[PDB]
């Protein structure tokens, strides 16, 4: 109930194009592969064949529900702009959640 644990993960996949262009983005999957120990570039590439790379990362955080989601936004933003991206992210997810 209450969508269980689908806050940031849902936001990130919906505004994938927005975040992907931001700088690197790929940092999300590496922290995820660090944390989950198999959602690595290999897992990413295989599934990416359909929903491309950006939806593929949604998938990695999707299964983690917590760690990947938390670390992925944090790490890729470390590169991008913690001040700009992370603080502004709070409005981002609540708006895009759409429910």
């Amino acid at each position: 109930g209450a969508m269980e644990s689908h806050p940031h993960i849902q936001l990130l996949k919906s505004n994938r194009e927005l975040l992907v262009t931001h700088i690197r983005n790929t940092q999300c999957l590496v922290d995820n592969l660090l944390k989950n120990d198999y959602f690595s570039a290999e897992d990413a590439e295989i599934v990416c064949a359909c929903p491309t790379q950006p939806d593929k990362v949604r998938k990695i955080l999707d299964l983690v529900q917590s760690k990947g989601e938390e670390v992925s936004e944090f790490f890729l933003y470390l590169l991008q702009q913690l001040a700009d991206a992370y603080v502004d992210l709070r409005p981002w997810l609540l708006e895009i959640g759409f429910s």
